[PDB]
């Protein structure tokens, strides 16, 4: 169809283990964006089906959304803090690079990526 599969969030091989950084951006980073009022267009992929976006993954190499990001935090998906912070980065540059500047969705992750940079200087080592 027009919507890739969704990206994968089960790791099936991957030990589990914690880090202070993992849990950082899972209860304060993720957990802050998540409940934010302006969240809904991003706690999911992209349908460009039923958003008539039929060019959004000609544009868009790599999807991403704090859905999926929040299932890899849950499923202890990622190896570092590092891969996660760079899967919020794409999530905000796709809307950058697809969305016109003036589009409310483009202000809305504006309002988000703010407080995840916020959230992020604060990241313990
Ligand atoms: C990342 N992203 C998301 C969306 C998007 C927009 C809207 C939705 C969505 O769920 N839209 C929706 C909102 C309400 C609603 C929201 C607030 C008040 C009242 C009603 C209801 C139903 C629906 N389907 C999802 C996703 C989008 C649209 C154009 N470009 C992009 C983009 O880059």
């Amino acid at each position: 169809s027009m919507n890739p599969p969704p990206p994968e969030t089960s790791n099936p091989n991957k030990p589990k283990r914690q880090t202070n950084q993992l849990q950082y951006l899972l209860r304060v980073v993720l957990k802050t964006l998540w409940k934010h009022q302006f969240a809904w267009p991003f706690q999911q992929p992209v349908d460009a089906v039923k958003l008539n976006l039929p060019d959004y993954y000609k544009i868009i190499k790599t999807p991403m959304d704090m859905g999926t990001i929040k299932k890899r935090l849950e499923n202890n998906y990622y190896w570092n803090a590092q891969e996660c912070i760079q899967d919020f980065n794409t999530m905000f540059t796709n809307c950058y690079i697809y969305n016109k500047p003036g589009d409310d969705i483009v202000l809305m992750a504006e309002a988000l990526e703010k407080l995840f940079l916020q959230k992020i200087n604060e990241l313990p080592t």
